[PDB]
């Protein structure tokens, strides 16, 4: 055998966070192959003690890895010998490293799923809750990142929660067909001692057991579904870190984020660094490399079990621990950063009002493209004036249109402008609080 | 210097008016709105209707015409109705914007072609779970690294491909119910500024539900990007199955023969068909991934709210979808239509491969997995020095390895057999192929619904 | 019998008829190398071309008439030649092949395509040269996490994206030369079958060598995955360039403005304008990246030698060279007649952006960086607590903190001369920027 | 300062590989440092002795690092104070982490293509070794995976080995631009202290220096061109794979990985797993999803340097030591595999012989089309009696067409098939063996680094 190549196959170097897993699956399986009859009842208990207590060797991280593991199943089953003895090779009867690895892969998923989803729902939650506070905050509306209207501060918190909820909902979809047991599957024909696999899969706490073995075995869309899911997500977190770095910006001014997540010079004290929000911009395309290397791995590939899938592992792990931190970063970085309602304020400007000139017409019986040109010649107009159109007179207003009256004053006021997107959905103060209560109502159904 | 070429990246004419009917659905049910909303007296309704109606026959009959000047579908359906009706259906616009008009399109169009690409899936999966069906008796080579490891059903092989595109189609219903939901009446970006009954809109469009936030209904394109990811899963299915057909369709494998009209040959070697059908559905794979990684690449790093950018989910989709059409009926008549050669099937395996049953015939004796297994060997390395197969060593023989072997031994050497060891839920046991197919049965009805 | 599903599955013609002229060109070069070899006579070989030089005229004059027979364009002249000149024309295939004459095709379309590439490239390049050189004395803000961290000449800046677009030109001739190579007469896998004369196909068709091995030659698309590599890294640039301009083009910055020429907006707010040039730009990177991914995914796992998967190279080759092609003009457009703030631009520039060159100020003096740091840091301190600008801090205040400071520490407070700093090579200075604007002059006439 | 956040920088678990690097990047800057007039000549020796003392720590590998270290350029500062003192603090002057962190990566990364360089070579030599020694070897060149016609064993090894060449050659032009110097262009405007960057290319050993301070700052090229030249390399070793893969299978026989490339059971001792070759064609996803990333990370950034570009190490490092992994297993693979000519041999059928026939007629003046027609009669004929081409008679063939000769007896032999192919780059003997030194002279030109 090459040395080289050995490396290779050699999972042990990164594999054995499955330590556990590897070792309740075993623990199930000694309990389905004594009622199988190839285990006695003593032998079970000597292999459960012996599956304990190599558990507790990992826990405590007292396990030693002998250079001779090429995997951690070979250590759990080399300490699991040199523990019990011979009855210890009894265990493997049937079994197969085709069965092993994914109902491995699976369980330690399925563990970290649950992990993700808590991060997941506490980043929506802490997004919800500072927009039901600073609900009465306004700022600009951007489309090309030009400012087009005013919208409240937290319709475009909401905006990010809303998507990070379908983000939720895909881990719960994914989640429902990982918590399958493939355990029972065999090398590609299935298991050939009659193996009781409800007893596993209760044993386990899967769902549901695979229908195929050859599937089973073969088959990661687990894992390429969880990156696609991972990315997404990622996407969704790129797009609001995208966000929330420009507002920081001195330009902008919108706001700066505390000083845990980010850095500065004594030099400038004024001006700080948003590094948390582009860590967690970079880890998209860091996650999405995963999702795209899994699926080139997967495509092309020939039933059944082929070495090509030991490089899931890897993948999974780095998308895991991505996700877990970036989550975590993300919470912070909006329940502790602090906005300028000054700035935020002052952003607003007269022009952005003008559409909403053009719809005081609409309501007044006035045409939609009559109207539309009517609010465009009444800039024209307080343009060259030198002033503003909510300075322009009332008989100026009249001049382009009969319609005005003196209620125009009102179009003239932020908060009259985002009210006006009462309609579901909308930026206005109902909308809002509406959205806030299907966010919390979403969150309770993909739990209770 | 090209402000020329500057409007022609803009132009999406060229393609996107398969969302006629859809653009024009998504106007009748926004003017009927606008009339609810008094925006629209009620007979300044009527001849809106009549003249969207007029469009869709120009449409739904290839009457219609576009000039050079038609930026969009959109552009090219209120031009012409501008010229119907006349000035009047310029009163339509008020209150939704092209933001808000684009992804609704998109849903409508993406629904329709969803619940069409499902029965196509739908269909190649009762295709497999059919044949398996009939074809349960038939027994091949199950493989490992593109090696021989031991006898299965070519029944089991079916379904494992079978299962797969279930949950295909699982994946499909969850991105449906998601891309199910209104968009319409999220105007610009802060919602519809008439207080627009969105649930007219919905009813009249017949979504399920309508959006929650007008900032994300009018940025994202989850639903793009889910849709694209169960297209590129379900091709990483078709791609692995093509695959194993194209290795067995081999003249060196000689398991099978696609029909004519899915593959070709030549004059000068008749006997010799190429797998084209599979290359083809094989090679989609990779044009279907693309979409993927164009897509996802085009939304990462994308500010709030609407960007010109998003402009390019369009093509991706209308590509992705068709490719899915075709390839998937492509593949129902592959295996429809497919010869398989029960003889070389089971001419293919081996005595060799019987070698793990010989070594459970004694763990099911009692004897330890460790000795079964060396016994095992033994007895095999033995047949070999004797340069005989295993299934001809004498009893005295194998009983010179372990007196655990009985005269019953010789029924390890039977295919039939040793698949039908595999009777645990999912093995390849006759009694466990039935019980999936009437698994899958089952599943079809939930994913026919 | 073939199905009609799988018959449209296999039409290309919709697309590939812009390889007609290409086409034509290669069966004129096959056909006098037919003469040579004695498969064809004088009197054939006139035939043919002329027949050949009629069906381009029909292409051009767009006079050529496709029938739903046609397959593919080989297809559709090949039954044009037989319909001009009779069943003659069925000589011409002698020795040939599908598999060859596809990837001639390809490399010649390529090589053409190219070379319109690189021009516009080019042109690219020298617009932002040479807009460097005019506006070599604008100084504004330079960013570092999207924060103000110090002077820069604008035309650094445009410089810092002419040279990283120029190393997309050295790539894009290191893909012409691998493209620039002969495969006809490969013939179907194992080579030409009739001793074709390859050298002679060459000098007709003009390609700089001949490819070595009849088997690669046939089912590597290397040509393809690089020219995508090379689109792909190119629009990369491009996207970062568009983020760089659309920033700047916001009402927050205020650097810049597009000209409405390359710019999308409003009779409602005419003081806006969205760039949507800059936009385009960037989503096509994702699109060009779609095709690499696309191709890359296709050829992984393909075993020897033809296989019909590499079908999928005409559309993805098409699709960016007319990406490329569009948007590397509109780039230049953009670029040529964008219009810049001095104004706002330096008026970014703030004090707080000298304290660094404070640091630097005493370092020159012979301050250690450790001291001349914490020394400027007290600098910015006390100018707070006095509620002024570094700048305002009196020679007395400063030498409380250094002795080192003298009367001359007031030129540290100057942005031409913090910008002047940087003389070394590639630095901002005005010197070092002449420099490159020389260098990159020099490197685009190499690269013709 | 939050605890995730601080993880989530650190980088010392695997940027320790800069190590030596970095401290040449000390020595050089130093140097430079000197000749500014920051560093007397009293203090460059002092720490030019130290940086020495500190990297001859990591030479014989008994360098400490401490948890207080983050980065390995930390590690390395930290440990200069220990030994130097406060003098170490000066190196810093004028001296950002941008450059000095894309300067570690460039450096470090030249010396991995050059390592990747070697491996690439010997891989290209050996295929083209065994080809010539091979040469006589002929077996079926396939087409849709389906017996195409006669090829030279040497002709389909040679065809990778050319493909690898042109990968060879990508290397050499990506280490060209990788060979510039960066040092000196500070944290984003370039050095302020008219450090002479002339000196520390020199002393750096690069080969010209970074034209503009912001571009070498944040520009990634490198990283991407390496990845793309990478992925380009796996998807030629992941398509030479498939073919042993799909040769080394039972039913095509063609040959035998050796035990030390290959997996195997004590129950099948004939079975063999080829997981070398599979290890290989994996990670050609592997290797392009790092591509993939850094793209991805890539687009939409602002200039000049973000944090985001931080990502490019970690895809650096598992490519290149992906690459170096996997080359030598190839050439491992190729020089160690036993081919079986008798099953290569066997392989060869008079059925692919019939272009072979045309062919002849073709010569002898028959028109394409009706050489074509006339060999397609011949095959029809010894269909109807019953046996194959070669065995029809003279008499049988002049029936068919009065141009076939006595000598038409000579078309059923394969090695005179694979002898027609003459031109340039055909498989015939003399074409291999131009082949063989074309790529000789290859190797040559690109050795000459």
């Amino acid at each position: 055998t090459d040395p080289i190549m050995e490396k290779l196959n050699s999972s042990i170097a990164y594999d054995q966070r499955l330590s556990e897993v590897d070792i309740q699956g075993s623990m199930a399986y000694a309990k389905a192959l004594e009622k199988a009859g190839i285990l006695t009842k003593t032998e079970l208990e000597k292999i459960l003690s012996g599956l304990e207590k190599i558990s507790e060797e990992w826990s405590k991280g007292v396990f030693v890895v002998k250079q001779s593991d090429e995997d951690i199943h070979t250590a759990n089953e080399r300490r699991l010998k040199e523990l019990i003895g011979d009855i210890a090779g009894k265990l493997h009867t049937g079994r197969s490293r085709n069965d092993q690895v994914v109902t491995d892969l699976k369980l330690f998923m399925k563990n970290s799923l649950s992990i993700i989803s808590t991060h997941l729902l506490q980043l929506i939650k802490t997004l919800v809750e500072r927009a039901a506070i600073e609900i009465d905050v306004i700022l600009p509306g951007y489309t090309h990142l030009q400012k087009a209207q005013p919208i409240r501060w937290s319709q475009f918190l909401l905006s990010h929660a809303v998507a990070l909820t379908r983000d939720s909902e895909r881990l719960g979809e994914v989640k429902k067909r990982i918590n399958v047991l493939p355990l029972g599957s065999g090398a590609l024909a299935g298991n050939p001692l009659d193996i009781d696999r409800e007893m596993l899969r209760s044993e386990l706490e899967f769902a549901s057991i695979s229908l195929n073995s050859m599937d089973a075995i073969s088959e990661r869309d687990f894992v390429v579904e969880f990156l696609s899911f991972a990315t997404l997500l990622m996407i969704h977190l790129s797009k609001m870190a995208e966000d929330l770095i420009i507002y920081s910006t001195s330009e902008f001014g919108f706001l700066t984020l505390s000083d845990a997540f980010s850095t500065g010079s004594s030099l400038m004290p004024q001006k700080k660094n948003p590094d948390s929000l582009e860590l967690i911009r970079s880890k998209a395309g860091r996650v999405f490399g995963r999702l795209a290397s899994i699926l080139m791995v997967l495509k092309g590939l020939p039933s059944t079990y082929n070495k090509d899938l030991q490089e899931d592992k890897e993948a999974v792990f780095d998308v895991v621990d991505t996700l877990t931190a970036v989550l975590q970063v993300a919470t912070g970085v909006i329940s502790t950063l602090q906005i300028s309602k000054e700035n935020m304020e002052k952003a607003l400007t007269p022009e952005m009002l003008a559409t909403d000139l053009a719809l005081y017409l609409v309501r007044k019986g006035v045409p939609f493209r009559q109207a539309h040109t009517a609010s465009g010649k009444a800039v024209h107009l307080a343009e060259t004036k030198g002033i503003t159109i909510n300075k322009l007179s009332l008989e100026d207003l009249k001049s382009i249109s009969p319609q005005f009256s003196s209620d125009v004053s009102q179009v003239f006021n932020f908060v009259n402008s985002v009210e006006q997107y009462t309609a579901l959905a909308g930026t206005a103060k109902s909308s809002v609080t509406t959205q806030i209560e299907q966010l919390r109502e979403l969150m309770k159904k993909q739990k209770e």
